[PDB]
């Protein structure tokens, strides 16, 4: 569990860029033009934790002033992806139960990333072809993301 | 032409931003993460050059190296602006002839300046009202806030 946030952007592996607008994190081309969202990734472990999966860390737009979780409804018959208006620092300093939805997994794989939820596992983060979202599979490059350094 | 260049992004009127898609110049609308290209502005000079027209300007596009200019190239149509792979430096100092196409005649308006070339005026460079469309030249238009630019300087 870090105290230093180590930032960076968010690419994938159909030549896209993940961007912060108006409030709605979707990914759009990798053009020069685009100034990408960084997002500041740190270490958070999980006491009844979980094998066969990567590392758990928590996610946050816009410096940190808003993060991300997974949580499903009602609702919308599988689990969706929204932010939350809560400074990032904060988190990690609560207990088990309100750092779950936040939680995510990231699977160290070649110069790839992916991010299984915690709350749901098997649901994964996943573009479309338009906003991002979450997926149970069905496709690949929709997940392995590339993570540039700021 | 003083000593230096001017730096500054072309925000049109209507609130769209200028950058640069796969080398070619297009207009988007201006968003939070949209990074403007910047342009390099430097004063050219034209010995005849027509009154009423503003102050004789080239113009170049990412860091000096591809300048625009309006031309007439095969035996197309109408005339149109295009980007030539020559540094901002170096174009400055090349013979009239082969300055003046990329010369465009900038006339302010309060905040704001047209922009007119001198291979072909009459012809205003412009932008589309559709908001993601490359920009262009014309002679005829229909808004205002697509010839009447705003030049932020950061």
């Amino acid at each position: 569990k870090n105290l230093n946030p180590k930032k960076f952007s968010i690419h994938d592996q159909d030549h896209k860029v993940l961007v912060l607008d108006s409030g709605n994190l979707i990914a759009v081309p990798d053009k020069n033009y685009i100034r990408p969202e960084i997002f500041f990734a740190l270490a958070s472990s999980l006491s009844s934790a979980s094998a066969e999966k990567g590392s758990p860390i928590l996610l946050g737009v816009s410096k940190g002033e808003f993060c991300l979780y997974c949580d499903k409804d009602k609702g919308q018959s599988h689990p969706s992806l929204q932010l939350k208006k809560e400074k990032l620092m904060k988190l990690a300093a609560q207990k088990e139960s309100a750092r779950r939805p936040f939680i995510f997994y990231r699977a160290q794989v070649g110069s790839w990333n992916m991010l299984e939820s915690a709350a749901h596992p098997g649901w994964f983060i996943c573009t479309s072809c338009e906003p991002v979202g979450v997926t149970d599979k069905e496709n690949r490059k929709h997940i392995e993301f590339s993570f540039q350094p700021v």
